[PDB]
């Protein structure tokens, strides 16, 4: 009902972080979807990260992530037996809005940009489930390299909006975009992004 409720602008290495339960999972191999809209000129940086709870390895070093690499969308995950990395054909860091959708069914993944053709990928077997219950970071983090194990080194400057995180637990209701302005547990150098 308010401009900016579902969008956030990141600058000067800002970020928001949400409790892990915004991206709750359950049973291994339950399908999961990430969808968001992004506008940025940033070539390399983190869009979304969820890794293991602080203090829990354990939970192994599993993670799910979305980001930009030389402007291309990248979807990268680790279930405990090797990383998958899916990369868009084209760069998306043109400062115009794009919709990006990342889907996973156990080891198998796909990405789609602007409702165009799928690109698929797989992580090596046998592991099928992500064990990560840490906070969900959007747009960056206070120390991106430490958070991501060096895989990313910065966030983005730009907006993320209409963030849908959904593990399709049997019987559960439809997902809804996350209220970025009222549900974060931590953040800095961010403001509502009208669009």
């Amino acid at each position: 009902d308010a401009p900016g409720q579902y969008g956030a602008y990141f600058h000067d290495d800002g970020f928001l972080a949400f409790p892990g339960h915004v991206f709750s999972r359950s049973l291994p191999e339950v399908p999961e979807t990430i969808e968001l809209e992004v506008r940025t000129s940033t070539a390399s940086g983190l869009l979304l990260w969820q890794g293991v709870e602080v203090g829990e390895a354990g939970q192994g070093k599993d993670f799910i992530s979305l980001g930009l690499q030389d402007g291309h969308l990248v979807f990268r995950y680790q279930l405990g037996s090797g990383e998958a990395r899916l990369v868009s054909e084209d760069p998306i860091n043109d400062g115009e809005w794009h919709r990006v959708t990342a889907l996973r069914e156990g080891r198998r993944g796909s990405i789609q940009v602007d409702g165009e053709e799928l690109v698929s990928g797989r992580s090596p077997g046998p592991n099928v489930a992500v064990n990560a219950k840490g906070s969900v970071y959007i747009g960056g983090a206070p120390d991106v390299a430490t958070l991501t194990g060096g895989r990313f080194s910065s966030g983005i400057t730009g907006c993320v909006k209409n963030l849908v995180l959904h593990s399709a637990r049997p019987g559960a209701p439809p997902p809804q975009p996350l209220d970025l302005q009222h549900r974060a547990q931590a953040g800095a150098n961010t403001r509502p992004c009208p669009s």
